[PDB]
């Protein structure tokens, strides 16, 4: 565990746009308090959660695609 | 209460795009269940939430300018 600025948020590890299938939503909140760091958590399938890069081009992917999902 | 297809989701009823200030951050799931529609609450400052209509242009500009907040 090293020294970081970003406690009280979740995110693992910023993924850069995983694939979906189990991801079934996300959220995404501002900085505020010690963590002063954005929030991008997409919520597994399972009910569990993962956190990516919106800065990320592939990422901000993960955003829209995550956005879009017609019937196909 | 009128007979909707969405009982599970929390959606209030999807705002078109309402003001910041509060909105601290956001939710975006996919349907499912008899619910079968997409997810989209923003969770307010106070740690509240609301639905908007992403399929709104206005309301897509929340998904958006949500995802943006930079320092100004």
């Amino acid at each position: 565990a090293s020294v970081a600025t970003e406690l009280r948020c979740q995110c693992l590890q910023t993924l850069q746009g995983i694939h979906p299938k189990n991801i079934q939503s996300v959220n995404v909140k501002s900085p505020g308090p010690h963590c002063a760091q954005t929030e991008v958590i997409a919520t597994l399938k399972n009910g569990r959660k993962a956190c990516l890069n919106p800065a990320s081009p592939i990422v901000k992917k993960i955003i829209e695609k995550m956005l879009n999902s017609d019937k196909s």
